[PDB]
């Protein structure tokens, strides 16, 4: 046998779903699917349902799959493209993408596979006939890339799938995102809307309208024995089946109203517990602080950011140089903020209030993950999965940043790799902007912040501070605008000074750091 032409006469033989037009958002995740991903695109371009947008989210390819997406997203205005700056499954790549969609309906579309040019289209109409109606979902059908035939699943040509999904947008901020694992997280969404809403507001509309590729070593290869070059048989692994038994009790025994708050988006530990065969999370075994300095000039982009950061964390202290008083959405916190106001601007240490929980860590002998972030800087959603997995790429004895200076070993003879801008491949440096900073508190066995003397240049003096404990600054790799500024119309003389007193700086400085290390080899060159 059976061919793909013999599904679309099916198809036109139907009038299933022909009969005020919304934005439909299609999430598409990508992992190194170059070779398929243009023809996932332009399937979604050719759609008859003409108001779209395609989101799409590449979960740290290696391959030059972004490099396509982004070359087809400056092509037209129905594309957008993202990157996660590491591999963190295609579940977190779907909700990095629902918070950059803007329909009112989202569906969703894998990058290695194509649809009917028709689908949207009979899809909406089904969703919408009527009202109290929440999601809709359509059949599929695997293909063999090469000959366009149907391998059949279970001996049926076509079958109801969970990618086929479409959903208002509201199903989300009701009860929540996709889990953030690595494979089973459809089946568990899709009977997550079940519970809440009740099966029978799903509708089935029962055709063949999306073409799965066959490709070996994918996610569902977990589920496949081969019979024949034309049937295959699904069968849930073990891994799997005790991921469907856990979340099956989870949705008898979870008040519904808490799943909008179980599954967070963004976050940094298991909503669910699961093998490390199911999850690529960081998984912090230690607790995470996230240390911020604001200016109420600012307070639009801290709104923001707390939004953003508000789950990637276990714990805040912020520090308010000025605020008239501490606004609500930092106090809505509790006790995950340590607040600290100050509102005589004579008595502010201003950006080096970053490092004053340091000292209380240290003191107390807690350890943790500690990041510094301003309050200009727009962070995407896998940020804090990606520092502590770049921090443990190092066994955790580095410092890792993103705004890093490297300076001669003998302005404007400076290297400068702005964090906006890419990196190819990480490279140690001499100072990084504090902005952007991440380690673990146990590389430092001392630490007070009347070292600190003077406010205004925190970047300089935490340079210092990693050289004189023999700690390395490492400038992670990235995409463009992974980071982005958010100025919005908002010497040196002491600056130049501290620099040449406790010198030396350059390749000199780094050297000995990457000396005898392996995994530190690279930085340098
Ligand atoms: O770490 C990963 C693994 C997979 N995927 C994407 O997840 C989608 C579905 O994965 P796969 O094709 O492996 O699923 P299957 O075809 O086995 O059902 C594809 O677009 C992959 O690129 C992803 O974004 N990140
Ligand atoms: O009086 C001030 C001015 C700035 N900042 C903080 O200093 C950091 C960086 O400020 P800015 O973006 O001006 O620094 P630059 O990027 O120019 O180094 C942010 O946390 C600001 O809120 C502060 O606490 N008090
Ligand atoms: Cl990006
Ligand atoms: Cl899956
Ligand atoms: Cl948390
Ligand atoms: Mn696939
Ligand atoms: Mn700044
Ligand atoms: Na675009």
């Amino acid at each position: 046998t059976t061919s793909i032409t013999d599904l679309y006469n099916e198809v036109a033989k139907s009038d299933l779903g022909l009969v005020a037009n919304p934005l439909v958002s299609i999430i598409m995740t990508s992992h190194n699917t170059a070779q398929f991903i243009e023809a996932s695109i332009n399937s979604l371009l050719l759609q008859t349902y003409k108001n779209i947008e395609i989101i799409i989210v590449d979960d740290d390819s290696s391959d030059n799959t972004f490099e396509i997406a982004s070359r087809i997203a400056n092509t037209t205005s129905k594309v957008r493209v993202f990157r996660l700056n590491s591999n963190l499954g295609t579940y977190f790549a779907k909700n990095t993408g629902i918070l950059k969609s803007k329909g009112d309906i989202i569906f969703f579309q894998d990058s290695d596979d194509v649809c009917h040019h028709e689908r949207i289209e009979r899809c909406v109409n089904i969703l919408l006939a009527n009202k109290e109606t929440i999601a809709v979902r359509c059949a599929y059908s695997r293909l063999a890339p090469e000959t366009q035939h149907i391998i059949k699943v279970n001996n049926m040509d076509y079958r109801l799938g969970f990618i086929t999904l479409g959903m208002h947008r509201k199903v989300f901020q009701e009860i929540g995102f996709f889990n953030c694992t690595t494979k089973g997280s459809d089946d568990e969404f899709f009977h997550r809307i079940a519970k809440y809403y009740g099966k029978e507001k799903i509708k089935n509309l029962l055709l063949p309208l999306y073409y799965n590729t066959m490709r070996e070593n994918s996610l569902f290869t977990d589920m496949v024995e081969w019979i024949d070059n034309h049937n295959i048989i699904q069968k849930m692994s073990d891994t799997r089946q005790h991921y469907a038994t856990l979340f099956q009790a989870m949705h008898n025994e979870t008040a519904s109203h808490d799943f909008k708050n179980l599954f967070q988006f963004p976050r940094i530990y298991d909503a669910l517990p699961v093998p490390q065969e199911m999850s690529k999370l960081s998984n912090p075994k230690i607790p995470v602080y996230i240390n911020i300095c604001s200016i109420p000039s600012r307070i639009a982009q801290l709104r923001r950011i707390i939004g953003i950061l508000k789950n990637q964390c276990d714990h805040f202290h912020i520090y308010l140089d000025g605020y008239v008083e501490i606004p609500d959405f930092i106090k809505n916190l509790g006790n995950k903020a340590t607040v600290v106001h100050c509102k005589d601007k004579d008595n502010s240490i201003r950006d080096n209030g970053k490092f004053i929980l340091l000292e209380e860590l240290i003191e107390k002998n807690q350890d943790g993950y500690y990041i510094t972030c301003d309050d200009d800087i727009i962070y995407p959603s896998d940020y804090i999965n990606t520092m502590i997995k770049k921090l443990n790429e190092y066994d955790d004895k580095a410092v890792i940043g993103l705004h890093g200076i490297l300076f001669p070993s003998r302005s404007a003879d400076r290297l400068v790799y702005s964090f906006y801008k890419p990196l190819e491949k990480d490279k140690a440096v001499n100072v990084l902007g504090t902005g952007t900073v991440s380690f673990r508190v146990s590389l430092f066995n001392q630490f007070s912040l009347s070292d600190f003397t003077h406010s205004g240049m925190a970047d300089i003096y935490f340079s210092l501070l990693c050289k004189k404990n023999n700690i390395l600054q490492i400038c992670i790799s990235r995409p463009a605008n992974w980071l982005t500024e958010d100025n919005r119309d908002s010497n040196d003389e002491q600056q130049t000074q501290l620099i040449m007193e406790n010198g030396p700086w350059g390749y000199s400085s780094i050297y000995p750091l990457v000396k005898n290390h392996p995994k530190f080899t690279d930085l340098i060159p």
